[PDB]
């Protein structure tokens, strides 16, 4: 069921990255889930999926978006202003949630670009992570200026008091404090595990992968070929849980 | 890889973003459907990317159909080459997206998005070793009708194959006469593509080649597996679909 949402704020982080804040009578959701946003464009209802950034129970629904220049809906969401109406599906969907994650010593959460949101909702909620000894959050972007949620990421790192390790990855420039390259290369060379201080192996880890579908594909391929890791299904458990954004 | 120096003979733009790059270079003979790598020494590296030959093997005008990727590293630099510029070229082609790897079938379907039409154009311009296929289907899927850069070549090929080759163009963001509207998996699932071409896409009749946009390749393979019971092809474990992803 669609419901009418009210835009409270659009905040731009760069010329292309922005966060959209909404009030809408949605149902409770599980951290990691997504809903759909909708607008009427040229007489047609256009809808896309967007992950909740906010923890469940935060009434300020938050979405981390990138403007796709030739896209249908994202440039229109990008022009929303406080007070504008946006349609929101009241029932969330998705299985990219903690309750579906197998037990493991280390939960790796890998995200590209604007796909960070499910992890932020999970980590801001802060519940049901006791059974994991280690948490690792990796945000991979083109440029350091694209690390829009680095302040929250550092606050979360502080609050988890050493359980959560954060690592930023910047692929198109070299910046102090970040690894340079793409995630598959960084896994294969040992760079990511050296920087984080933890191994990513079948004996220790479960790996969640969110965002760029070619990154998800290539990382799963590499983990399968070199780490003997398998894709996870609820009915057929494995080491790798993925959510593709397109 | 043995790099050789190539000479740009021409860059020809078809739209603001689509162009063909023409090169002379001492490359080895290649098999139609294969690709080489082009390189420029820029940005403190030898930036190199794979590009499919559009030309038939034996055509000395090496031809590459490219799209300018807005924030891309190499494609905007290739797009600003001029006659007489040097471009580096790997002399030995690579790739298995070639006829000798295609299982026997009644109908060979060749589906391409965007600038991934090149391997099929090289195969179909060469025109050899297609006797074992009864029917050939060439599908070019693009966003806008203006993006059908090789439509005149496709029409001449359609004429020269005297009916053996069926061509269909697909345009996803507008409705234009002569083209189907939408995305290839949707056109397959509704029967519209097959109705337009007049041939079925089934495991009994077809092998399907998929070239270009990796999501389209992924989604088309998924649809065909789920609804036509097709499998991915490996030389050692034959199946019904052969893919070449462009990223
Ligand atoms: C479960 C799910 C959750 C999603 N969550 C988010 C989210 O939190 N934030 C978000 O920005 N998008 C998210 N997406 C993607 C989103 O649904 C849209 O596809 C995106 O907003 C583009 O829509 P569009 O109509 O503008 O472009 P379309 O014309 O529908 O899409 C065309 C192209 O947009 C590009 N694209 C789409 N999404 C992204 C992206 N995230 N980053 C970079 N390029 C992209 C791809 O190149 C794609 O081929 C999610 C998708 C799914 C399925
Ligand atoms: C076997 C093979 C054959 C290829 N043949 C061709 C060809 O004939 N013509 C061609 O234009 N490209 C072709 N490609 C893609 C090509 O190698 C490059 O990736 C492309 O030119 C962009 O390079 P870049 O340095 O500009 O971009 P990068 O910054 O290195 O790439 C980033 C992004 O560019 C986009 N992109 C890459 N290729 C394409 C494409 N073809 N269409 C749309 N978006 C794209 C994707 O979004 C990709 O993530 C081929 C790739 C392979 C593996
Ligand atoms: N200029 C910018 O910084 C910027 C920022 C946001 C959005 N945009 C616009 O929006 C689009 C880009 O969105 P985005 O940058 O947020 O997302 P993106 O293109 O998915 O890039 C996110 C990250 O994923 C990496 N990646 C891509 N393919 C990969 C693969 N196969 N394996 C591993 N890693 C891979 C990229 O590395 P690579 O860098 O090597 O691709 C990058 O670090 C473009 O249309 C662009 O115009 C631009
Ligand atoms: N003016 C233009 O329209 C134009 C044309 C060429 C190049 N460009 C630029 O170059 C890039 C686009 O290049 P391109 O148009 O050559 O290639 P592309 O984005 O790969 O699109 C080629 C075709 O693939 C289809 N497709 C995409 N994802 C699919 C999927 N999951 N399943 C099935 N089909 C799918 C597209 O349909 P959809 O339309 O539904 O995505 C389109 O018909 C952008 O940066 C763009 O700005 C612009
Ligand atoms: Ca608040
Ligand atoms: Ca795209
Ligand atoms: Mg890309």
């Amino acid at each position: 069921d669609w419901v009418s949402g009210k835009v409270t704020k659009v905040e731009y982080w760069t010329d292309a990255l922005f966060s959209l804040y909404v009030r809408a009578p949605v149902h409770p959701f599980t951290a990691g889930q997504f809903t759909k946003l909708g607008l009427e464009i040229d007489g047609e209802r256009v809808q896309r999926a967007y992950s909740y950034v906010n923890a469940p129970g935060n009434p300020d629904l938050e979405f981390y978006l990138v403007t796709v220049p030739e896209g249908k809906l994202s440039p229109r969401l990008a022009s929303l202003k406080p007070g504008d109406e946006v349609l929101v599906v009241s029932e969330a969907a998705g299985f990219f949630v903690l309750e579906e994650v197998p037990d493991c010593d280390t939960l790796w959460m890998l995200a590209t670009g604007t796909a960070l949101g499910p992890y932020l909702s999970i980590l801001q909620e802060g519940k049901d992570l006791e059974r994991f000894n280690n948490l690792v959050l990796v945000h991979a972007v083109r440029y350091a200026a694209d690390l829009s949620y680095l302040p929250l990421m550092r606050e979360l790192e502080q609050r988890y008091a050493g359980k959560l390790r954060i690592q930023t990855v910047v692929s198109r420039e070299t910046v102090e404090g970040s690894l340079t390259g793409r995630v598959p290369f960084l896994i294969e060379t040992g760079a990511l595990e050296e920087a984080v201080g933890l191994p990513m192996t079948t004996d220790t880890s479960h790996v969640m992968l969110c965002g760029n579908p070619q990154m998800v594909r290539d990382t799963q391929q590499l983990l399968k070929e070199t780490r003997q890791m398998t894709k996870h299904l609820r009915r057929r458990p494995g080491h790798m849980t993925a959510e593709h954004y397109w």
